[PDB]
């Protein structure tokens, strides 16, 4: 698939929706981003950074009216340059639950509460994208 990739989420997200993204991190990758969008707002930005001041960190945030909010940072970093990955995002009633390569990684509490209006997922960054799909569990 071509990156950046936009995956429509028809009728928005709902609890029990599972989104699965398969791809490979490019060699010498700098960043990856998943952006769950509510119009111009970003309800959930998931942003692995491979070199922020020589550290590897995952930054999560929300953008409202073009302003970023308080960052939530995770030091556990399961991505590896050059290697294949699987990201699974499970929508639960009160948070997005993210697993990478079948291991739980983090939860992100819903800041944008109109879940039905979060109707696009943007996938960008330094990856080769193999598949992006959803199902109900
Ligand atoms: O919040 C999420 C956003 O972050 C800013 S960078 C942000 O800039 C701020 C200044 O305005 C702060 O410096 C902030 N910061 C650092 C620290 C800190 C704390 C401790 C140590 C340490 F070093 C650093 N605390 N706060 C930065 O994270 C990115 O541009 C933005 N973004 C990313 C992308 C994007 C576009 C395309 C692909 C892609 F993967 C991402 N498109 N917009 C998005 O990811
Ligand atoms: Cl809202």
């Amino acid at each position: 698939l071509i990156v950046p990739y936009n995956l429509p989420l028809p009728g928005g997200v709902v609890p029990r929706m599972l989104i699965t993204i398969l791809g490979t991190v490019k060699p010498n990758a700098n960043r990856i981003a998943l952006d769950f969008q509510r119009g111009n707002d970003v309800a959930f930005h998931f942003n692995p950074r491979f070199n922020e001041n020589n550290r590897r960190v995952i930054v999560c945030n929300t953008k409202l009216d073009n302003n970023w909010g308080r960052e939530e940072r995770q030091s556990v970093f399961p991505f590896e340059s050059g290697k294949p990955f699987k990201i699974q995002v499970l929508v639960e009633p009160d948070h997005f639950k993210v697993a990478v390569n079948d291991a739980h990684l983090l939860q992100y509490n819903h800041r944008v509460k109109k879940l039905n209006e979060i109707s696009k997922l943007g996938i960008s960054g330094d990856i080769d994208l193999t598949s992006a799909s959803y199902t109900m569990i």
